[PDB]
């Protein structure tokens, strides 16, 4: 094929639940990860909507502090540092490398697209040892705007010299697939833990759904 | 004194925690309220960024269903109907009437602005008994764009025949005040339970801060002598 598969990185390829211990400690509750994370995404989109841009990781820390205050929990620079560490070192889901291998075998081109800013080597994907599967690693930094702003997807298409019809966005977040599908890409949804698809009228559903990355890869291959 | 005060409604004026019982029953934990809510706001901004629109209460139900599926919690049309009922019957925080009386008597003009689409009478503010304090009740619904999209604040200014410096946005959410200040308004943050200011480099802070509506009203009366 000459189909290009564009993968969200955080949570989709890399395990966000790896952050639990940091929450269980600071909050007495690991479940607070699932309050901090939507608050982080919310503020990334708020900045984009209002014409402002800070790097994703700076927002992550700010929102961590805010959530801390909301639960009346203490936070030291050491905590922020640990957040930085865990966030930039999430391990890859074990179902990932097998699935990427099969897609690479069936002819797909593989690329990443993330809200996180470029970092010095090694990147989170390099640390997880799945970086080399991909021909390119794109970020919202060149766009100065977070997903699902249309310009993130449009400039990606531009960079890869592809037509929306050649592209499929892969994510465990329906908000990320919606952003791509509104630009005419296909959407592929992978059901990570604590991630099911939102279903709302007039909102396009994923072209492909998989309960894990292997099952999604099958569907993508099956589509001949 | 000729400032127009524009009040966010859900959570700011009306108590969101009144929904707690529903989250306790469906999930076995009331704190899941604090996961569902930012998911709801997230999706509203996602729809606006992608040029889609559905009414806020519809997104609220879809996100409730999703958050249920995430916890593997069973949900019936009964639960959804109750969410709708609760979302449109939130009571006013006890500090609201005194503050609104004080602000009106200080000569401020009072307006509400909400993500929520217009409802048949009686509205949540009417039911709560505080609706009459306000000159006007505006919503994003005609614009089909949610907060904090710039057109939400700009069209509010136009509809009111007002200039940015005449307007102050009042909210317990920094994302709501950020949108307004970006458009030239002032911002007033009131610290409702489980709400504190986001402090992030290169992002404007609120002009006024109160740990409750009384203390906010103190600051607004003290300062906005214009």
């Amino acid at each position: 094929r000459s189909g290009i598969l564009v993968f969200d990185v955080n949570e989709t390829l890399l395990d966000l639940t790896s952050l639990s211990p940091l929450f269980e400690r600071v909050f007495g509750d690991a479940k607070v990860l699932r309050e901090w994370f939507p608050e982080l995404i919310l503020y990334s989109q708020t900045l984009t909507l209002t014409g402002l841009y800070r790097p994703f990781g700076e927002i992550a820390a700010a929102v961590f502090e805010m959530v801390a205050a909301n639960h009346q929990a203490k936070v030291t620079p050491d905590d922020i540092a640990e957040l930085k560490t865990r966030l930039t070192s999430m391990p890859a889901y074990p179902d990932v490398a097998p699935a990427l291998t099969r897609l690479q075998d069936a002819g797909f081109r593989l690329v990443t697209l993330t809200n996180s800013a470029p970092s010095p080597a090694p990147s989170p994907l390099e640390k997880a040892g799945i970086a080399s599967f991909f021909e390119a690693h794109l970020t919202v930094h060149s766009s100065q705007r977070f997903k699902p702003h249309p310009s993130v997807y449009d400039s990606t298409a531009e960079t890869l010299g592809a037509k929306p019809e050649e592209l499929c966005m892969i994510a465990c977040n329906i908000w990320d697939t919606i952003g791509a599908q509104a630009r005419g890409w296909r959407g592929g949804f992978v059901a990570r833990p604590h991630n099911t698809p939102l279903t709302l009228a007039e909102v396009p559903q994923p072209d492909f759904i998989g309960r894990d990355m292997g099952e999604l890869a099958d569907q993508l291959i099956a589509s001949l």
